[PDB]
């Protein structure tokens, strides 16, 4: 048997256990991708991932639920990346190149306000769609009634890199009786049955925060509710910029929060950027993570 | 996208382009398992092999055919750790270890008889069967009349690693008239329808040398005939110790050539020691290397 250590870090968060796990092994070089995805099982957290050396950037990285390899995963990289450079395992630079499977990642390294490093990355153009379904069933699906919806904001598809529904509520009071009948999506969702689901609203627990929201997985991903979900808060800025303040000239940021519900106190920091000679808006994230545990794994 | 540097060494041999190719890649580091298998096919050689970080050995390494993934190669072993320490990338040791999907390698390195630098190996403690087939196939098998055998030594199946079958012929003349029909090996070999035929005779073209073998492949292989056959040369040891001569004290020493049938001269050192906690042969072998090429490849 072989011992590895393996390293659990909570991304989008700044106090332990508030955040979306990110496990890590902060030198794989030593490991075949039989053993990662072994490795990845036993650790047992929604994701671990794994750092490599590569040809053609400064490191390569790569990703694996319990179950499978993924080609990309944003609060994996948010998690490892400021791993790598609190514990001082990068070089002296603000800025990195991760080969991952799905090409060579830039990333951005800096310090927000309160001096913690902060992990940046951009990500897929925003796509939206609009909600064409019934919005009693899509109600009775996250279970509330119809008049808990916000009337006055739409109910669209979106994606920067995966697709989710944001279903703007009322106010925090809704978001807290939400209860997810995830089986039941598919029938609601015609136009794309196996998005996600992530209501929003623009009340918000934390003072510094300008949207809330949660999130209930597709119906065909096993579980329930993520903690902190990068792709979706990226949309949700698109969101924001388009639909709620468009007011903007070039750049504008919004932090998001989630997972006060579950009590977990997750934060996205979203970036939206738009240029002459670009048709959509850019949209970068951004969060910071910190130390959880380490522990032993044998393989 | 990646131009990876790969080198050519001969193993069990002095002389360039006389013994068995293994393609090199001194530090795999950067790659996948794809690549790695990518690069395999693009070389062409039987095996490449890949130098990788380990954890709890020297170094790691993988092997590959053009086509899938060996567990072992023992002219690969000889031919990389030859080359990386002709290179300087190994601190220059008598003994190091290597990490294997298979398991940790222990290996020896000196200075051999002939004054050149070995690279010495463990194989696994000798296993035999009777050949109980038809003698007359198996002749023809091999492009040669039943009268071109030897009588006077056993056909068996012989393993310290891989299964061969040793076919004792008559001498040199009847060994330079074989020709393989590798394809019907498996009808012709009954009880183990996947090794590889290896005949033999005491008979060598040098006089400082014990036993003459040649190495067709089995019908499963990518190749016809292997240049000079680290596997079955420690079974031709075993082979020598166990039906030839008995009698020795504790330990002898055998030089095994192959290769001149195809205009190469491979040879390989073969040590059996009478072990007294296994109350079996042990088997190691050895033998040198040899630079032949450096080249690019673009994957
Ligand atoms: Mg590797």
């Amino acid at each position: 048997m072989k011992t590895i250590n393996v390293f659990h870090y909570d991304a989008f968060t700044n106090k332990p256990n508030m955040g979306n796990p990110a496990g890590i092994v902060l030198d794989a070089d030593g490991l075949t991708e039989e053993e990662m995805q072994r490795i990845a099982e036993k650790v047992g957290f929604n994701e671990t991932s794994f750092v490599l050396s590569s040809e053609v950037a400064d490191i390569r990285m790569r990703y694996f639920t319990p179950g499978y390899e993924m080609d990309l995963c944003g609060h994996g990289t948010v998690g490892t990346i400021y791993a790598l450079r609190e514990r001082g395992l990068l070089e002296e630079k603000a800025s990195l190149t991760i080969e991952t499977k799905a090409g060579i990642l830039p990333i951005q390294i800096g310090v927000n306000e309160n001096g913690e490093t902060f992990i940046k990355m951009r990500q897929t153009a925003p796509q939206f769609k609009d909600f064409a379904g019934s919005k009693e069933e899509l109600a009775h699906s996250i279970g509330l009634e119809v008049n808990d919806l916000d009337v006055s904001l739409p109910i669209v598809y979106g994606s920067t890199g995966n697709w989710t529904v944001i279903v703007p509520v009322k106010n925090l009071d809704v978001c807290e009786r939400m209860k997810p009948n995830n089986e039941v999506f598919p029938s609601v969702l015609k136009e794309i049955p196996n998005a996600s689901i992530h209501p929003i609203c623009l009340e918000t627990y934390d003072e510094k925060v300008h949207m809330h929201g949660r999130h209930f997985s597709s119906a065909y991903a096993g579980t329930i509710e993520d903690p902190v979900t990068g792709t979706a808060s990226g949309v949700m800025g698109a969101y924001y910029a388009t639909y709620v303040e468009k007011d903007f000239d070039h750049e504008m940021e919004l932090i998001v929060e989630q997972g006060q519900e579950i009590h977990k106190d997750g934060r996205v920091t979203v970036y939206v950027t738009k240029d002459v000679e670009s048709e959509k808006l850019q949209i970068d994230i951004a969060g910071t993570a910190v130390y959880v545990k380490e522990f032993e794994v044998l393989i």
